[PDB]
């Protein structure tokens, strides 16, 4: 998921728990 096309919030919001993907997982 996450940095996968599964959710339309894979672009979770940075320097936070979910942070943005290409290199966190949300």
């Amino acid at each position: 998921g996450c940095m996968i096309l599964l959710d339309t919030d894979i672009w979770c919001p940075c320097s936070h728990p979910y942070a943005c993907p290409e290199n966190i997982c949300c």
